[PDB]
């Protein structure tokens, strides 16, 4: 059946900006997760738990008579897609059970980790995600085989369809670099936003980078993809350590055994996948990866073996029974315990990308200091796994339950608490009507609080105005943010701030970063009454200001906005074109098409362009809330062509005489040319249309101010 | 970027369910379209259209300074995509304006009109939708150039989104037949649910099949398409010879002249597309379908001059300007004016399509007495062209506006007036009561009022409970409907209401169609209560009896399920896998996911398979509303293999014992197989979901029984 991708394959795609509506989601549209999973009895789920870790099932029995290697492996796994570039993938949705990570090739055979699950989901419900479920196992894992955890977090709502993400461009899974479709360019460039080196990888090849064994190079490639993840090296060579201290590989015989991944498997496969045709096809005769290794001497539980293997032997490349690369201790004997056969024990074995923790100089000296001092790789490793498996829940205000560790880290963002009155709607009128008789613009006062609002991100719930990090470093100067602009709105707000927080009796006093944005809301109060309408802006107090010690500068880059279709702006040449960009961004911002649509032709009225560039600004009452932008884009008066300069900017002539009237870029042109874009436009450039206009502006904008919000919530 | 439907095309896909979200629609939850049409100034808008007809712009000059002909040809075009089949297609969602129907080759141009009418569809907002405007223009056109139509309803609201439709598997526009995705096998047999015979065509190809200029063969392919689109023979060459009363062909110059099409075309062309650069592009030079004929001496004229031509001459084989094969009068005088040289005349000219009014016998015959009877022709064309433009409406309650036709079509699928008081819900109450005590069991009443029910397409609006034709032919007979066990039923509910109206007073009495909804309704309470659970089921009287002289037999034919998920049904072997046709109907359903998940494992454990098969009843509690189906679906306590006999079913034994639990089909097992159903059917099967399986199912029950009640809309 032939469909539009097929014929326009290059057409922009707005479905991404309307999943998860209420259409797939067979919870009631009030079920609110949070409050089912604070009345679940978390404790009663930990000892069911804890009672399947050693209830072999015959149909992918337990190695070693204990499951809690694959379900380490298992909630690894489910954390281990994240990147930092987007936010998107990690834990956080439960998006291991869809397409297309159920069936990644790095997925094989936590199909059956799943389905072991399914008995302890069915018995409690909705009260328990499968998002919060998986990470929950693969804690009880490790506190099974004793190692102390640092805590956990609830809060996981379950999503029901698969997130759209790019996860790369080849045709091929696992396909080695350098192909039609690489991801690699330059001297081992590894192409933004992605954070694996192949297609359907977590992060690096077990073999070493393209499949070649050196220990080395691999290195340079868990340092480039787990930096991609969040981790520096530390974090890193406690995380991989700490995690092949348990469990084994599986390799016993050739992969071409192995069929179809669960979404081509045959209907009676009942979601599960890779069926294997070696033996018994399970348990002894088990394939996964196609490498046969067992790290420690005892497997199932916590030691410091991995370390003591690591650097106590000399080793030697070999080949497993698949014929995968990997290595074996020099002149051991055989101490490692058989997963099955009592009988049978092995030398000691190694990945490519294990040894890199001893041969790459950097991971060498950590391991050395963790080899020697093992409570601090124990710390170090508590520390990793739950920042591992939390990064991507956003702030601190949406952890749940009663394992929350109470220590605060740097990498959640984190925001003071307020302990103080907070402004009253009385107080908010007084403070509008301040900043507007402090001579900021519409355009300034909507431009700041828009720069500060908008670094949110739905994907791992980061940024947005709470904190006021707009104010720190390094948002302060970023260019889209407009720095030498920023600085001069920020001093004349601080100063009001500082007037209003000194006259207050109480302890009452406003933040900084709620004064940004109720100076926005009183910027799109002016344009409204510019343009001879009353209108009121919602806003809700109780944001706090984080400290510059608070506010890791290294993490915040990634939230540097490089395209921003809302403030027409683009840091520099990229080959996705900008309305692609446009739409990445709404998602991000949680957006429907309608949304975004009347939110960019309120902004390009509003002055909200970086540099005041006319482009998209379509209208002679700039900083008025009108409907202009969709009223002039529509004209059909006027005739549209490329400039000969730059064939990105667009000029708009008068038809009849060649007279120039507008400029444009791509992103603003999107509105007059995608079929279903300029549906929406045409709603919006009515007639009837101002006070629609009007009020989904101001509704839109709200939501924006309030994205990061969980304190309300 | 690599997509799911990428790396497994043939999985089944569930966003065709997902569909027309409030997040995509730009217009607020609140918005009717009715409130707002009812207030529309209907006659002013009319005067606007009428002035309009004859306001040439530049950009596409008017031919014969009259716009007539390409607004009807627009307006056909918009109607002309339904087919009977399936009810897809037709002008009842505006759906020209989107991908793909707005870059079809036969739309060509029709950009151009469309962009005509912004003004006015700007000038009058929400309160007339592009649906109802596209067709109101094409009246307005045939009404200022001198033909009376039969009427006009508004009511079409505007769509958002495409819909997802099946149009062929060819990966080439306009693909002769015989290719590896043709859409002919046989001797021409056209595939169902098909009705034109090349992609992107409307009905057929204008130069004859497969381009063979032969007018005998082509009104085969006429007679095929137009049947597929509802139309006889009569109805036929009224349409094409009243059509064909007005206007012009376009092509002035070779087809390599013409650009993208408008999903292809530049950013800068907003919107348009087919940009021509034979000379001025445009006017006296446009290039549209590359013919060049113009039909009548008045082109802009309601006439007879058709008929008279048609007949009058002998016809010749030429090609026009851009090489397509076409006719032209021997021996003729220059009659016929030219759109832009008051100067230039031609000769008469006809495509091959035209003379296969002449050449066909049977065509021949009606085209004569139209000839020499021209009223008989008019008030043909006039109900042709009413029927072409509303017959995707739905029933005529749908139907708004002052110049609603009062006559009673019999392709309406009428349903008469009542003139009575309803039952309360005391007569409920007791009606539900009587129905229980008369023996009828759960599944009786449950299979009876699904059967009823369940014809509806929400496609156009066809079919439903409302009439009771479920009593009448063709329905009473249909296989799926199980006609002897129906039967029995029908005559047990008739004596009910025979008794029931018999005792009242006041005139109040209760039709056979509501007794049907509402005897379900007491089977699927009983069911509830046979599960240990009270509930009330809904139900809202006013449907009425509709007789066997108000049923078109044939025209109900393409509302029999052929196939039948929500009754594991299979009319045949097809094709296309049994669980694609059960989203397929799921769709025409108006069913979400959920709604179809929750539908579906209820029905099964009521007893509404066919011919009470066993396949899904995974059940030990038939005829009572449990979540059996999903909670024994899911147990991994079976294992499932398809039979030898029949590769379509499955047997679900014991995994340890090998003893068998149970058989399914494919519709039964995909909800454990494919990822997003699976997901859905673990919370219906979940410990916690007796309660919330019992409230989801009772309302898609609910639904489903009022998908025709547009009365209470
Ligand atoms: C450079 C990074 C890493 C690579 C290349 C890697 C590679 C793999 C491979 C190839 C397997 C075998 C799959 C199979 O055949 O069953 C595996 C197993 C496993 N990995 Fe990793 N790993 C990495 C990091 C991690 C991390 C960070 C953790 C957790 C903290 C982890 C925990 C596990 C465990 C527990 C197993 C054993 C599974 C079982 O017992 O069934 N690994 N690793
Ligand atoms: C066998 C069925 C039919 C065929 C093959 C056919 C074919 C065409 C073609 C090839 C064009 C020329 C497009 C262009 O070059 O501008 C056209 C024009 C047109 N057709 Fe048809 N047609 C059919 C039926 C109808 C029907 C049912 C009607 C309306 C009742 C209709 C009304 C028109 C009009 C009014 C034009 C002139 C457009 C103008 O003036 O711009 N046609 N036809
Ligand atoms: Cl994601
Ligand atoms: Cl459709
Ligand atoms: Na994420
Ligand atoms: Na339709």
């Amino acid at each position: 059946g032939t469909s539009n991708r097929d014929w326009w394959p290059n057409q922009l795609d707005l479905s991404i900006l309307h999943r998860h509506s209420s259409l797939s989601d067979p919870m009631g549209k009030d079920f609110n997760y949070a409050q089912a999973f604070e009345k679940l009895d978390l404790a009663a789920v930990k000892r069911d738990l804890h009672a399947l870790m050693t209830t072999s099932q015959d149909w992918w029995p337990a190695d070693f008579g204990h499951y809690g290697g694959l379900f380490i492996r298992m909630a690894w796994h489910s954390a281990g897609t994240y990147r930092t570039a987007d936010g998107r993938g990690g834990a956080g949705e439960g998006q291991q059970r869809f397409a297309p990570l159920n069936s990644w090739p790095a997925n094989a055979n936590l199909d059956k980790a799943r389905r072991l699950l399914w008995p302890i989901k069915q018995k409690y419900g909705r009260a328990i995600s499968w998002a919060d479920l998986l990470i929950l196992t693969g804690n009880v894992a490790l506190e099974s085989m004793g190692f102390k955890t640092f805590g956990f977090a609830g809060g996981r709502a379950d999503t029901w369809e698969p997130e759209d993400v790019y996860w790369g461009s080849e045709k091929i899974w696992l396909e080695l670099s350098g192909g039609p479709n690489s991801r690699y360019s330059g001297d081992r460039q590894l192409e933004n936003p992605l954070a694996a080196v192949e297609m359907g990888l977590i992060y690096v090849d077990p073999e070493g980078p393209d499949g070649n064994p050196d220990p080395v190079a691999a290195a340079r490639d868990i340092r480039d993809t787990f930096a991609r993840m969040a981790m520096n090296d530390e974090e890193t060579v406690a995380l991989i350590a700490g995690g092949h201290t348990f469990g084994k590989t599986h390799g016993a015989g050739p992969a071409s055994n192995v069929g179809a991944e669960p979404e081509a498997a045959g209907i009676e496969a009942q979601g599960l996948g890779w069926k294997s045709a070696y033996r018994t096809g399970k348990g002894a005769d088990a394939i996964t990866s196609g490498l046969e290794v067992t790290w420690t001497t005892t497997p199932t539980q916590w030691s410091h073996n991995f370390f003591e293997n690591l650097f106590g032997y000399e080793w030697e490349l070999t080949k497993s029974p698949a014929g995968a690369h990997q290595w074996v201790a020099k002149g051991a004997d055989a101490v490692i315990p058989d997963a099955f056969d009592p009988s049978k024990k092995h030398r000691p074995t190694m990945l490519t990308t294990d040894l890199s923790l001893r041969f790459d100089p950097a991971y060498e000296k950590i391991s050395r200091r963790f080899h020697e001092n093992p409570e601090q790789f124990a710390d170090a490793f508590a520390r990793a796994w739950f920042k591992l498996t939390h990064r991507d829940m956003g702030p601190r205000a949406r952890y749940l339950g009663p394992e929350v560790p109470a220590e605060v880290l740097l990498w959640q963002d984190p925001i003071p608490a307020v302990d103080h009155p907070l402004i009253d709607a009385a107080d908010a009128a007084e403070l509008k009507a301040k900043v507007l008789a402090s001579g900021l613009t519409v355009s300034q006062l909507v431009s700041t609080a828009w720069a500060a609002a908008s670094t949110f991100r739905g994907s791992d719930k980061r940024g947005g105005a709470n904190g006021a990090r707009i104010r720190l470093a390094p948002q302060k100067d970023w260019e889209a943010n407009q720095p030498e602009q920023l600085a001069a709105v920020l001093e004349t707000l601080e100063a009001i701030r500082t007037a209003f927080n000194g006259a207050q009796r109480g302890g009452k006093q406003v933040s900084l970063a709620d004064l940004i944005v109720l100076a926005g809301c009183a910027g799109v109060e002016q344009a409204a009454k510019n343009a001879g309408h009353a209108v009121t802006v919602p806003f809700a107090p109780g944001r706090a200001d984080a400290s510059q010690e608070q506010t890791d500068v290294e993490s915040m880059a990634v939230l540097e906005p490089v395209a921003d279709g809302f403030r027409n702006y683009l840091k520099g040449k990229y080959r996705v074109p900008a309305e692609v960009l446009l739409v990445d961004k709404a998602q991000l911002l949680t957006l429907s098409a309608p949304e975004m649509t009347v939110l960019l032709g309120g902004l390009r009225v509003l002055g909200a362009n970086v540099g005041q560039s006319r482009h998209g600004v379509f209208t002679a009452r700039e900083q008025a809330l009108t409907n202009d932008f969709f009223v002039n884009l529509l004209d059909m008066g006027t005739e549209w062509k490329p400039t000969a300069a730059d064939a990105d900017v667009f000029e708009g002539r008068d038809r009849a005489t060649g007279e120039l009237k507008w400029t444009g870029t791509r992103v603003d042109l999107v509105f007059g040319s995608h079929s279903q874009l300029r549906a929406l436009a045409e709603v919006y450039g009515s007639a009837d249309a101002q006070e629609k206009f009007v009020r989904d502006f101001v509704a839109v904008w709200n939501k924006v101010m309030n994205l990061d919000r969980f304190d309300l919530a």
